[PDB]
């Protein structure tokens, strides 16, 4: 890297030995022929209703004059009665009462930290505070409020939209990757930090937005530190934008500081005693356990609504049914009132999300009627469920944890944190007196679980952020303004795993490949992978592929039932190739005979997931859209052809080849090319004799070192279709693979000479 580093047929260039930088050429040539238009104006409405109201000299008074007018001042309507109701109701919400002295301090401030309690009112009325004072649609701006919860800002837009008498996806909206609800007419954007961060990378100003609010700033979630350097700087380049951070933690020193002593914010308090329960002993099996909780509080404690913390969809879909079944059960057999049942986690579609605010069911019983909400931590500071009593906290979340020695993420049920336990603790004071049934010991909370968890960026492999940073125009990676600043040495393997899949040079810069694979939503060894497809004549076959590896496992597979579920598998599945099987199961789905049979029941007879594979159709269609915009083609070849599979594992390859392991000859396991690891086959597939060598999706770190989601492939492939990364010198001593390693390169020359 000192000097320019010399390249070699011994030595290649990871760029001009890549097949996929090869399409993105083709591709930008076609999309220099034929320059793609600049985004849609915004447009506003304007009848005078805001004159007498001057930018950054407004007051509460005068916004409330507004509010209670007849006719809305951001649209040309007549306000709703339904909007009234619910303008009275949100008045009370604590921050309102704080409004003038919030409006001084962004008056007067460029940035500011804003901190109060989940339920206060921070994500739905301060940025309406924003749009009175700020009124960007008379000056064609907008303002943004991101979300570390693709839930939070779907649900909270949804709500935000009524309490300002507009459309869902008109004035307000929201913006979630792969699921767009905005359009021209959109002043408040609600969204996830990620996808703020990905319009940060087409317009490094954000131009766009006159005010941005970075939303519970206290998860610390890569996407928003990202965001919090870039802005620290954008704010010098533009006196015009303004910005918030907002936070539950009444903490806030260490943001203030990091902003140039920015002012601060606080909303006191206004939570509610909650009486704590713990249990006297370790509690082995907490699924049960949390199960019997529920129904307890509902057959013996005074009406309020549970809140149940589990740890991802599978589970709470379990408890979901366990608990509605139990609970009708408990109705005839006991007299108990109704007992309501919904589930709460990240891939919710947005209707199922809206079913959590419904009240609770009316008993005709004499006996309370009830409703409980059976969440992921989204619940635990990202949003509100007006009725919550009672809590009940198994301890634990799905948490990324990553390896450095290893190099890698994995997501792990872990225990949580003594703040989030205190967290989800309060959501049981909101609205009287609670309690929360906590399945640990006492001594458990108070010396065992740590006292707050550690920033994404300490945890994460930051090849995407390494990607996105350089589409930010970010040269000196290591001196980026992080808040709290990554080991250098992710930072540099991750600039090097870029170099070796051609999206940056030796030099750091970015390739034509790099620049498009900034223009998917998607981990660089899929954009890479998708975008090389078309030269090996699959792509719309890598197409589905990219789209059902962006979700969950599709296929279902009760404990009670595993026979009958592998038996519905194995239609799908493909020997040597679970990438296969992905495209199998999806191709089906989407079937004359499945669409005949009934979508729902079909998916359900054949033990797989509607909502992923649902979710995987949406992905592979907004990935459609991306590909013809940029000008890849989208290419297949004849099913009948020798070369079908071949060409696939060839695309998949192009991607993944450095997560690739070889068969153990002595051993009878598997050594991986990248770091020398032994892992096994995961239990979910069944490897094959000629399966010597492997491609692998994931790294899955149970008590032992397992590969999840293989597919088979030729050796010489991955010696021809990434040479610089197969290159025998830079592999370590031995045990199997550089040995076989130069047997394979061997047997391939010896071929040549004889023709
Ligand atoms: N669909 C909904 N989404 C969010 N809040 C709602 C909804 N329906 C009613 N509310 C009410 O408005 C408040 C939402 O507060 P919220 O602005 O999310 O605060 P914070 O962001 O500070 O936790 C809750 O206190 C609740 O009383
Ligand atoms: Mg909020």
């Amino acid at each position: 890297m000192g000097s320019k580093r010399r390249f070699s047929s011994e030595h290649p260039d990871p760029v001009e030995t890549s097949i996929p930088e090869q399409a993105a050429e083709i591709a930008e040539e076609l999309s220099k022929q034929h320059p793609l238009p600049s985004e849609e104006p915004l447009v506003h409405h304007d009848a005078g209703e805001f004159k007498g109201l001057q930018r950054h000299h407004t007051s509460a008074e005068e916004a409330q004059k507004l509010e209670d007018g007849k006719i809305n001042p951001f649209t040309g309507r007549e306000f709703t009665p339904k909007y009234v109701d619910i303008l009275k109701i949100r008045r009370e919400l604590p921050v309102h009462a704080q409004r003038d002295e919030f409006l001084k301090l962004y008056q007067n401030n460029q940035i500011m930290v804003f901190v109060g309690e989940t339920g206060s009112g921070k994500t739905t009325q301060i940025p309406q505070f924003v749009l009175f004072d700020e009124m960007p649609h008379l000056e064609n701006t907008q303002v943004a409020c991101t979300q570390p919860r693709r839930v939070a800002a779907m649900s909270v837009a949804q709500r935000v939209a009524e309490e300002m008498d507009v459309k869902l996806g008109e004035e307000v909206g929201y913006s979630i990757r792969f699921e767009n609800k905005t359009s021209n007419k959109t002043i408040l954007k609600y969204m996830t930090d990620g996808m703020l961060l990905r319009e940060a990378m087409e317009d490094h100003d954000l131009s766009r937005y006159s005010c941005i609010i970075l939303d519970e700033a206290h998860e610390r979630t890569l996407a928003t530190d990202i965001l919090m350097g870039l802005l620290k700087q954008v704010v010098k380049r533009r006196p015009d934008l303004k910005i918030i951070i907002m936070s539950a933690t009444l903490d806030a020193e260490k943001f203030q500081r990091y902003f140039n002593d920015a002012p601060l914010l606080a909303v006191p308090g206004r939570t509610y005693p909650v009486e704590l329960y713990y249990t006297p002993e370790f509690q082995r099996d907490y699924l049960d356990s949390a199960i019997r909780t529920v129904l307890q509080i509902h057959a013996t404690e005074e009406a309020g609504d549970i809140l149940l913390f589990l740890t991802g969809e599978d589970e709470i879909e379990d408890a979901v049914r366990k608990i509605s079944l139990e609970g009708d059960q408990l109705v005839r057999e006991e007299g108990c009132g109704p007992l309501s049942v919904y589930p709460l986690y990240g891939s919710l579609p947005p209707h199922q999300q809206q079913r959590i605010f419904e009240p609770a069911p009316e008993s005709h019983n004499g006996r309370p009627g009830r409703k409980v909400v059976i969440s992921t931590n989204i619940a635990e500071t990202s949003l509100t469920i007006d009725g919550i009593v009672y809590v009940v906290d198994p301890g634990f979340s799905k948490q990324k944890v990553y390896n450095p020695r290893i190099r890698v993420e994995s997501l792990l049920v872990s225990p949580i944190s003594k703040a989030s336990a205190q967290q989800r603790a309060g959501r049981a004071g909101r609205t009287r007196p609670g309690k929360c049934f906590r399945l640990y010991t006492e001594e458990a909370f108070q010396k065992e679980l740590i006292e707050q968890s550690y920033p994404e960026i300490l945890r994460s492999n930051l090849s995407s952020t390494v990607l996105e940073l350089k589409k930010l125009g970010i040269d000196d990676l290591v001196h980026f303004d992080f808040m709290d600043p990554p080991a250098p040495e992710t930072m540099m393997r991750a600039l090097e795993e870029l170099n070796y899949l051609a999206c940056l040079d030796d030099e750091g810069n970015l390739t034509p490949l790099g620049r498009l694979a900034s223009q998917f939503p998607l981990d660089p060894m899929l954009a890479v992978m998708l975008i090389g497809s078309f030269e090996f004549q699959c792509s719309q076959e890598i197409l589905t592929i990219v789209a059902m590896l962006s979700v969950p496992n599709v296929f279902i597979r009760p404990t009670k039932d595993k026979k009958r579920a592998d038996d519905a598998k194995n239609i799908f599945a493909h020997p040597d190739g679970d990438h296969i099987t992905l495209l199998n199961v999806y191709h089906a789905f989407k079937s004359d005979e499945a669409y005949e049979y009934g979508i729902h029941k079909w998916c359900r007879d054949h033990y797989l997931n509607y909502r992923s594979l649902s979710a995987a159709d949406n992905i592979r269609s907004q990935l459609e859209r991306l590909m013809n915009r940029y000008n890849l083609e989208l290419n297949t070849t004849d099913y009948e052809s020798p070369k079908y599979f071949d060409n696939i594992r060839k695309a998949l390859a192009s991607g993944f080849f450095m997560q690739v392991a070889k068969k153990r000859s002595g051993a009878k396991g598997y050594i991986t090319v990248k770091d020398n690891q032994d892992v096994l086959i995961h239990p979910s597939t069944v490897l094959g004799h000629d399966a010597e060598w492997v491609i692998y999706n994931e790294f899955v770190l149970t008590s032992k070192n397992y590969i999840r989601t293989v597919t088979s492939v030729r050796p010489e492939w991955l010696i021809e279709i990434a040479p610089a990364y197969y290159d025998l010198s830079n592999f370590q001593k031995g045990d199997v693979k550089l040995s076989l390693e130069r047997i394979k390169e061997k047997v391939d020359r010896l071929n040549e000479l004889k023709q």
